[PDB]
This record gives C-alpha cells, structure tokens and sequence, in this order.
C-alpha cells in the first residue's frame, strides 16, 4: 500500500511558524549538534510530495539553494491557482482529500504530505494519514500558524516511538 | 528554592478537556496496564496545589470519592469568588503571577499548578514554571479547552527526558 506520511516541526504550543511563516525561531531553539536520520530514513519511501501554494513557493526559495528541492519526486500543489503542469508537478485544484483516495489507488510507493495546516489538516479529520513522525522544539512560540486548530472530529492514533535528538521529541504514531 | 510544577494531560492538538470540561475521553485512549511514578513522585515533593475555581469543583466533585484529595496538602485557590478561608484552603483574588512570585519568597516545599488554562498561561508566559511534566495522550481531539492558546511570548525551554507509558509520551522540559 502506498502510505500516506506527515513528517512537521512544531513548538510545544502547535505553532508550525511564526506569524510571518518564518520558521527560524524553531530551528534557533534545537540545541546539540547529533545527527537524525527521519528525514533521510523517510524520504528513501516517498515517490510523490503533496504541498500547498505557498509552502511550494517557500521550499522554492528558501530551502533549494542550487535547485528545486524536491525534483527528484513527484509533486502535487492543492491551489485554486492555475499554474503550469509538467511531468513533475502538477496543480490539483480539487481538494486533498480527493487526491489522496485517487492516489490510494494508484501504483507506486509512499507520499508525504509537506503543508501548510490547509492541506495536513483535513487530512487527518479524514483519518488519512498512515504514519505522523511530529518532531516537537522546546519553545513556546506563543502566536503564529498552528497546526491541527480544530479538526472537529476525534482521531484516535497509536504510539509507535518515541524519543530524542538534539532536545527535539520525535513522536510516532500510527494510523489505528 | 520551591521550585514551581506543571503536570497535566492533553491530546496531541493540545486539548485538556473537551467542550464540557471532560477528561474521559483522554483517559479512554491509554492503551496498556503498566505502572508510572511521574504522578506520585512529583506529588511526594510539593506542599502546595494551586488551581482556579472550576478545578476545585471538578477535583472535589469527580475526583475525590471519599474526601477531597489534597487535603493533605495547603490549596490556593485563584478565583475572584468570596470564598471562605481555613488553615489548608486559601481563596486567592490577585492574579496567579503574584501568588506564584509571594510563594516563592516564603520557607517551603514544591508548588503544584493543577489549572486549568487561565492559571497555567500566565504562569509560563511570565517563565515561571521551573519543571514541565507534559503527557500527551494518542488522540486527536479536535475541539474543546485548549492549553497554551496564545501565550503572546517566546518561551524557551530545556528537555530533560523523554519517554513512554501505555502509548502516552511524558515529555519533561525544565525553564531555561
């Protein structure tokens, strides 16, 4: 099956960024130089990265320095926006809970589920995500964008793993 | 010195309760029979609770079966109520920072803040929590009291520990 992956930093207080979309202040306040293999270990199991307008638009700029970040992979941006596909991107202006069933029945390996709130969060009201690894900062960031508001549905979900790097807690959870 | 406690329960989504104050919901999604210490530990170590109104009625109502539960130890109440004073039971009208701050300049033990959220925000907002036992249990909640909604300030911290008990991750941060 193709797993559908949430893999966010947070604060304590369930801010994604700070009210701007920074996300400086969370990587200010990772403290230790120790290695975390998530990212990689993940990544390895992805063929296809879902993302919002703007989070594409900010991973564009900000995080790929030399190019596209995540080139390698298959991309979808949700947007009512109508932009230009290509065999690597492409604009889904349906919502994304239609595309992750469509997905779903389709061939090929997992899918991670990038952000921002729009995207992730009725994700999970829908109970479609098979596996959360939600790495938490030691900061209360006290304002900003956070994420799982109000999803007004119980989701219940089962701890697979917990622990900690660098000050940060990375916990797993599975789909029940 | 007294050093100030937080200890409580939330879902994932940061909910100690829902819509009506209910924590059945939170207690239904342990999943395991193991033993945790964290709460008799702690407890061994303060001679105060502190908690708002609504907090003593739900403790003294749903709590305690057989007589209030901490009345073995001195309890302030934070609340503009008139209530009636005894030797173990303060009703405190001035806000939550000063009693905290008072506190801290008299002899004695470790400091309980039970809540709920109009105790305890202020008190982090303000760095006033020396130790954090947070523990989040498997559940998306998705609606009803949330803790640290908006706490309008940067507030660092430092982890400690982090572990496991019947599927609830006990995350323990300590005031930088």
């Amino acid at each position: 099956a193709r797993k559908v992956i949430l893999f966010i930093a947070m604060s304590i207080d369930n801010y994604i960024a700070d009210d701007q979309g920074a996300v400086d202040w969370l990587e200010k306040n990772v403290h230790g130089t120790e290695s975390d293999d998530s990212y990689e270990k993940m990544y390895s199991k992805i063929d296809t990265v879902i993302m919002g307008r703007t989070t594409y638009e900010q991973v564009t700029q900000k995080l790929s320095p030399e190019k596209y970040v995540y080139a390698d992979r298959q991309t979808y941006i949700v947007t009512s926006h109508l932009g230009e596909d290509t065999d690597k991107i492409k604009y889904w202006k349906q919502s994304p809970v239609e595309l992750v069933k469509r997905i779903q029945k389709e061939k090929g390996k997992d899918v991670w589920i990038v952000g921002g709130a729009k995207i992730i969060d009725p994700l999970v009201q829908a109970n479609l995500i098979d596996t959360y690894i939600l790495t938490t900062v030691p900061i209360f960031l006290g304002s900003g964008i956070r994420l799982f508001d109000r999803l007004e549905e119980q989701v219940p979900v089962r701890l697979i793993d917990v622990y900690q790097k660098n000050e940060l807690v990375y916990s797993i959870y599975q789909r029940g």
